[PDB]
């Protein structure tokens, strides 16, 4: 608690500063709450580098993998052209319905779309339709699949697409070379994908903050 | 320490796989430690992220405020073509000569520069010169002038260039209003100009690892 509450108070400074929640935000994780949707969604602070990550890359394509209520959405959607596309892929339809209300009252319900079932089943349909490559993919649903889905942003993206992976340290079980835990194995599976992959440049850097321990990859596709 | 251990394995975890130090990084951290420089370089990881975040950018000229034995200033240089330029700004001589030694041996000689002197001072020589602006400016030198160092990245930047500032977290001292700790103020300071400021948009974010708990901000300049 003496190292959260530091946390806690050191974040509620850089958010209010840095990274304030306009009423589409704070509405969005009211909306979610109020529908039980679990109170996972990316922190404020976390958001707007989402948001800068898209802005610096130029991206005009987004492709999201776990909307929840369309919180982190609404933050890589804020940072698109008026001409911007932005999928977003979502297993639970209760889920899907809450983020499609929070988009459309960011005003994002033309450039954005949320697509229901599971993402590897989505990812096909949507590689079958012959889409313009993505310029940034957001992969925050069921860690499990991250190999499965950094594979897919591979063949849905060009040279200089962005691949971000959240909650790639599992409160440290991401060491654990033995784990029983699925989610630490995909975790793990999809970083050293990233390392091995001659198309793929990274980093991963270890947060704390409002949501506890917890870290983030960034990988580039290199031509 | 329980943390601190998980902290460096996982930081060894992700360096050995994302961020891996070939021979001119190990050296110029040998040779800055052989003369005895304080072991306060960036980490790998945080190192490999400056690397990326130049080359998201596509960045062709660098501005580094605070060399120490120029291990951050290889990081980013790597990401600069052969008439790109990086501009290094350190206080100690002592320092200046380790750097330049530990950048010759990385290949970067001839598209680097480490100007001695208090920043403060040497910049507004640099300014004299009518320097083509800046990709991305790395401040990381005496805390305290951070305010002024933001206010030259200002000057010397154009709309997109990315500005970070290293070590916004103080041992949480960050959010204490009546600080007595000049870095301290200096942080604040510099976050308040980031968050005011029509050209700029920030974020900040915790981090833990093998350099234990600090952070970083990261600014776009807008149009
Ligand atoms: N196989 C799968 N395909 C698609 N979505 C999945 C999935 N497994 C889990 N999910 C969804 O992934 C989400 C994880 S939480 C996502 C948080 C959100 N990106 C934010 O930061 O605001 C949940 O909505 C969950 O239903
Ligand atoms: N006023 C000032 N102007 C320039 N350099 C300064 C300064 N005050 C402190 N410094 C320098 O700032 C450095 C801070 S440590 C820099 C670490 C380096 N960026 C890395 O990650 O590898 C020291 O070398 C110190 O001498
Ligand atoms: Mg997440
Ligand atoms: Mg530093």
């Amino acid at each position: 608690s003496e190292s959260q509450q530091l946390w806690d108070d050191v974040d509620d400074y850089f958010t209010t500063l840095l990274a304030p929640e306009d009423e589409a935000l704070t509405a969005a994780l009211r909306d979610s709450d109020a529908a039980g949707l679990p109170h996972i969604n990316v922190a404020p602070n976390q958001g707007k580098l989402l948001q800068l990550l898209a802005e610096i890359q130029g991206a005009r394509r987004i492709l999201e993998i776990g909307t929840l209520g369309g919180y982190s959405t609404i933050w890589l959607g804020r940072a698109l052209p008026r001409d911007g596309r932005l999928i977003s892929f979502e297993y639970d339809a209760k889920h899907a319905e809450v983020a499609r209300r929070n988009l459309a009252r960011a005003g994002l319900d033309g450039i954005s779309e949320v697509r229901v079932g599971p993402a590897l089943e989505s990812l096909p349909k949507l590689a079958d339709e012959r889409p313009e490559p993505f310029d940034l993919v957001f992969i925050d649903a069921d860690k499990v699949n991250n190999p499965h889905y950094v594979e897919w942003a591979l063949k849905l993206t060009r040279p200089g697409s962005l691949i971000v992976v959240d909650n790639v340290v599992r409160g440290g079980g991401v060491t654990d070379a033995g784990s029983t835990d699925p989610s630490v194995r995909g975790t793990r599976s999809a970083l050293e994908l990233i390392a091995e992959h001659p198309k793929l440049s990274g980093t991963a850097v270890q947060t704390v903050g409002s949501k506890g321990y917890d870290g983030f990859a960034l990988a580039r596709v290199l031509p």
